[PDB]
């Protein structure tokens, strides 16, 4: 089937935080497309009550279960939330987390 204009626009912003690269060309959304299975990372999954990814994130947007971009954007910021609560503020995760989240406000602001 084909996608409505939201969609479109939801996989605009999508896009724009998953095809982001810092000046040194890595793409900030490598660690938040996929976690590992519950199974894999037994940890994570019994700390983080809501576990939550870009890869989930795109199959609710393509599913049509997003009303608006604030809704998408919900689900943007308990991902980085749960990456703000598992790892600690210097790491890498954690900062690049907060840069992605910034990437995603402005994405919105551009649209
Ligand atoms: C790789 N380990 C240290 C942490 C992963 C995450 O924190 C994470 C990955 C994907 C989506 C959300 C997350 O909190």
């Amino acid at each position: 089937k084909y996608m409505t204009p939201m969609q479109q626009k939801l996989n605009e912003v999508y896009e724009a935080v998953k095809n982001y690269t810092d000046k040194r060309g890595r793409r900030l959304s490598a660690i938040f497309l996929r976690l590992p299975s519950r199974s894999e990372l037994p940890d994570y999954y019994l700390t983080i009550k809501k576990p939550m990814d870009m890869e989930k994130i795109r199959s609710h947007m393509m599913a049509n279960k997003y009303q608006d971009i604030d809704s998408m954007v919900e689900d943007f910021v308990m991902m980085f939330n749960n990456a703000c609560t598992y790892n600690e503020p210097e790491s890498l995760i954690y900062k690049d987390a907060l840069v992605l989240h910034k990437v995603l406000l402005e994405t919105r602001r551009d649209l």
